[PDB]
Parts: structure tokens; sequence; C-alpha cells
């Protein structure tokens, strides 16, 4: 994510990091003590989840590494433009849950008032560097008229932009699946946006989860 800074430690519990071949894939936030939530272009073979962490090149003592033992791809998925842009992740057991280690409740009401939001991930900053320590920033929804606005004829119902006018805080590639947190609920998944990242003029673009609830609902208790 481009033009943040460090998260406070303890104010991430939910922050998945998704590797494959041992090096960094995606975000993903826990909403169950069985299943992640990411994007559905994250989807590989060999994902391996880890929780509870921070700074990606430490051994921490609140960690936990979990294999994938089932993925979970929307159905309706459309790859070239983003379009219900979900996958549910099952963990091999569950969380073992800690004050490092905790669900976020999902927004379920799509009329959600609140619009002041935040952003984290381990992906690209502004200086083209990934950090090892996870990144934050606040950055703001914007009304529907405005996203359509912005990206004429490639907004859907299963969508939301947001971003920052002042700096341009934004997500960035590596940051995929990562949770736009607003009013302290899960409101989106990071999803597509500008290239190179930066929201000044172009918001980025976040998956609705709020559109979600049936599906994510059958898919746990199935
Ligand atoms: C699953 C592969 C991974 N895909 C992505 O990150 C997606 C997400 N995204 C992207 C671009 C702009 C914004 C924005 N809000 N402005 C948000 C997301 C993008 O372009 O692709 C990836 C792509 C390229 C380099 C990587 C390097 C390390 C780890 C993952 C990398």
């Amino acid at each position: 994510l481009v033009h943040g800074g460090p998260c406070d430690k303890t104010s991430h519990p939910y922050q998945a990091a998704l590797y494959t071949s041992g090096h960094l894939l995606c975000g993903g936030v826990l909403i169950h003590p069985l299943w992640v939530l990411t994007a559905a272009h994250c989807k590989k073979p060999n994902l391996q989840v880890f929780l509870g962490k921070h700074n990606l090149g430490q051994q921490e003592s609140s960690q936990e590494q979990s294999s994938v033992v089932r993925a979970v791809i929307h159905p309706d998925y459309d790859a070239a433009s983003h379009d219900q842009d979900i996958m549910l992740l099952r963990l091999a057991r569950p969380a073992k849950l800690s004050e490092l280690i905790q669900p976020l409740p999902l927004e379920r009401d799509c009329s959600a008032q609140t619009t002041s939001c935040h952003i984290l991930g381990w992906g690209k900053t502004a200086d083209g560097d990934f950090p090892d320590t996870i990144q934050c920033a606040y950055i703001h929804l914007v009304s529907r008229e405005e996203c359509e606005h912005a990206y004429p004829g490639q907004i859907t119902q299963n969508m939301l932009c947001a971003g920052d006018e002042k700096y341009g805080k934004d997500s960035c590639q590596g940051d995929s699946g990562g949770p736009l947190v607003c009013g302290d609920h899960l409101r989106g998944l990071v999803s597509w946006g500008n290239i190179p990242c930066g929201s000044k003029e172009k918001p980025g673009v976040y998956t609705n989860v709020c559109r979600y609830t049936n599906w994510i609902q059958k898919t746990i208790q199935a």
C-alpha cells in the first residue's frame, strides 16, 4: 500500500498473509476460526496462511501458520473485470485465537453509513519496495455515483470505491484480498485500481463484502 505507515502492533488481529512457494502472494482477513476471506485472483495450489504476523522477516511468538485445505472461489468470478472477486479459504485447523489473532465482523448492511475506513497490507509502497512491517492507511469510501464516474461502465453492485484525495493513499500489488475496514467492520476486499498505485484521481476498487452474506454462510455451514 502507498503513502501509509507501519500499523500499530495491536490494531490488526484479523489480518492474514497468504504465501505460496515461500513468498508473499496476497493479504486476507480472518472472519471465523476456520475461514479466511481473500480475493478470487489469489487462488493457487499449495497456499499457506499466516495469522498473528506483523513483521514478515521475524519468527513472531504470536504467529500461527496453517495450510489451506479447501479453497472456494466464488462461482461467478469474472477475471477480466474483477466482478465477484472473492474466495473463502478453509484453514487446516481452527485458528488459535489470542489478543493478536481475532476474526473481524462483517458489514452486512449494504446501506451502512460509515465512510471513514482504513486499509492494511504488505504490498508495494510508493518507493516500489515491499515492506517487512505491515502498513496501514486511512482512506474514505466514495459514493456509488462518484465510483461510476471514475470507471464508466466498469463498476458493478459487487464493487466499492475508496481513496484519499490529500495524499493518494491506496492499496497496491501484494495487498490483494486485504480488508477495507469501515466502522470497525469488514466492508471490502482489495481487488483492483490504478497502476501506478495512488488514489488522488482514480479510487481503488474493492469487493463489496455485504453482497456475499448468504454465499459466505452457505459455504461455512456446508
Ligand atoms: C496475486 C498476484 C499479485 N496480484 C495483485 O497484487 C493484484 C492486485 N492489483 C492491484 C493493483 C492496484 C490496486 C490499487 N488499489 N491501486 C489494487 C490492487 C494488481 O495489480 O494485481 C501480484 C501482482 C504483481 C506483483 C506482485 C508482487 C508480490 C505479490 C503479489 C503480486
